[PDB]
């Protein structure tokens, strides 16, 4: 049914404002940001916000897609059918928090007029977010969070409820988007120990050894953060083999969901041999990018076989896809199908430089340049993924 | 009529972008543009473009209130019935060219750079108004464009064609915009005499007695601008009466234009012989203020009593209103009586003031506080005067 036009008009409404402020805070940047100051703390403290915009957007495009295409999504992921949220709802809460996330970038840039200078609008934004996510009233759209709640509770807790659709999709979803975590825990690293709260200005130039600690592994605050939503995942497909004792897939997918596990380790390892300086650790590097490979190579046979279910002995004249197909341009897969495996190599490249402390100078220019690519990769695997769900619940 | 979510979407865009961007012209005014620059040129070159700007919104709005409340005005004007224009295109019309006019502005108060210093933005946004207005392509509403053109060349030369509906009133409301006559004559002079073309900067002391040359009156031709329009309707009405052979209505109607005749040359006589300081000037004031009120008090009891067919003698229940309405608060009857009351004396305030070049510091502020309003006073008289005519054509 057609939306009313009071849903378009805000979308429309806030997606203006929005670009409009992405222009002046571009200009700004530019001509009054002075350089001397250090940026990167800015950076690395509103990439988190940035990336659950993008993905709230991008999810809009899936669900718009999803009944476009005809997959019957409702079904799958078993939700309420009186009660849904179309891609226009998507798109405005996408809209209304990048406007409130401008607004704080550009008032940190400002700094209008107060006492305490730039330290409260980051705590401003994330808690107003929070309080949207937990709001207990019954307003702005009550039922959507209350469900997305309790499905948070289920998978954070996966290993011992069972396991359904949403479960292990919002799992993956979480795998992808890591980039949050890491951000959200160097942020408390750094407003709990360098900044001086009972001082002024703010942010100045580090001299002091106590300070790039927060850049530092310290004992595990690095790595553990990197691969706890790989224990997650791994988790909960041991417990989906606990319960469903199948062997071929549940028990194939540990080894997948681990070597990630492996790669972190043995990162971990190297960054603390660069600190012993030990003679091996060039050899070090070796295996490291043997299980760099062997990471990547694996995760690839899964992403077209298992994932989308490409490659089948009925394509017909369906050159490497499936045999039924319901987009309609063979275009796209194709595209999907190179842009997947360039994208692989770089989001594990991404991984392993964010916990590992390498490229001391480039290895956060890294992290922001590949950050917003990973979450693409995840919005291409959406599509396939749930269209090769939906024929495979059709064919039986 | 469901309008299709694209052009919502695009009311809502153009609505957030013009919001912004009135937001940031007003702190950049206060701010960056500094007072030592006489400014009162710029006011007088962008206030025609803004109130043509708010009279298409006020359209927009005096559409759908007709549309709402039953005021069918597809019969009235002679519009096709399959192919009309409803507010959502008013409203992206106004959208745009407002977007448009504070870009405009916003440029002139900083000009980067270019080798004509700051004044090509204001032709080069009226240019792209009058190249939309007669664009010969058959896009953007190419109906709409080509009406409005067809019934301008109709109006402009009114004594000879017949007289219709719409002719009528599009030259009432054009009596509410002489001040687009105004600042269209005012910037042609000073683009053609004063300016220094083949020069930069533009700020030139006023102090000196070659400023000020276009706010001259001497030549006369400010007061024949100024009444165009007067002359317009008073001899269509004229000319209406020759076809009818009806002295009444026709007449009285004519005379009531005529009044502001002797409004124009009394005020233009006492300014000349005031700037020659004759003897008996004053003498030239008594009457003007006799033809001040016999043209007020004539124009108000054709609003109140002919224009709306108000205080009618079988009202009945209703009292001081007519005896069938469709509109559902007295409120709103009561209040717009009002406020035509209140604004009718302005109206002819800003007249004389503007013809006149009389109150040499505070005419032209004056003369910018009035203007808009009677255009809002003119988008309160259509609803009245609309529902009138249908109940006529119902009726008989």
């Amino acid at each position: 049914q057609p939306a009313p036009a009071w849903t378009t008009f805000r979308v429309g409404l806030f997606c203006g404002i929005f670009i409009v402020l992405n222009i002046t805070l571009v200009l700004a940047a530019v001509f009054k940001l002075e350089t001397d100051r250090s940026i990167w703390p800015l950076i690395r403290i509103y990439r988190g916000g940035f990336l659950l915009i993008e993905f709230l957007f991008l999810l809009g495009i899936n669900t718009y897609g999803w009944r476009q295409a005809g997959v019957n999504h409702v079904l799958i992921f078993e939700l309420n059918p009186r009660s849904n949220l179309s891609h226009q709802h998507l798109f405005e809460i996408a809209g209304f928090l990048g406007i409130l996330w401008c607004l704080s970038l550009l008032a940190c840039f400002f700094a209008p007029i107060s006492v305490i200078p730039t330290y409260v609008y980051p705590l401003a934004l994330y808690g107003f977010m929070v309080f949207f996510l937990i709001n207990p009233t019954k307003t702005f759209y009550y039922k959507s969070r209350f469900w997305l709640l309790k499905l948070l509770f289920r998978v954070f807790t996966a290993p011992f409820h069972k396991v359904g659709f949403a479960d292990f999709w919002l799992a993956d979803q979480l795998n992808s988007l890591s980039v949050i975590l890491m951000d959200l825990e160097y942020m408390i690293c750094f407003y709990s120990l360098e900044l001086k709260w009972d001082e002024s200005k703010g942010l100045l130039p580090n001299n002091s050894e106590e300070s790039g600690i927060c850049h530092k592994y310290t004992y595990g605050v690095r790595a553990i953060v990197q691969c706890i939503p790989a224990w997650l995942r791994f988790i909960q497909c041991l417990r989906r083999y606990r319960d469903t004792k199948r062997a071929f897939p549940h028990l194939v997918n540990a080894g997948k969901y681990s070597t990630t596990f492996f790669m972190v380790t043995f990162a971990a390892l190297y960054s603390t041999h660069k600190e012993r300086g030990h003679s091996d650790t060039m050899v070090f590097f070796y295996l490291w990018i043997v299980f760099y490979i062997i990471s990547s190579c694996y995760t690839l046979i899964w992403d077209l076989k298992m994932d989308w279910g490409l490659f089948d002995k009925n394509a017909g004249e369906n050159t490497f896809l499936r045999e039924e197909i319901v987009y309609p341009q063979k275009a796209y897969y194709y595209c999907a199908i190179i842009e997947d495996v360039i994208l692989r190599f770089a989001w594990t490249i991404q991984i392993s430089i964010t916990s590992t402390t390498l490229l001391p100078h480039s290895g956060d220019i890294i992290a922001t340049v590949f950050a917003p690519l990973e979450v693409f990769r995840r919005f291409v695997w959406n599509f396939f993924r749930l269209e090769n769900e939906h024929l495979n619940n059709c064919g039986e």
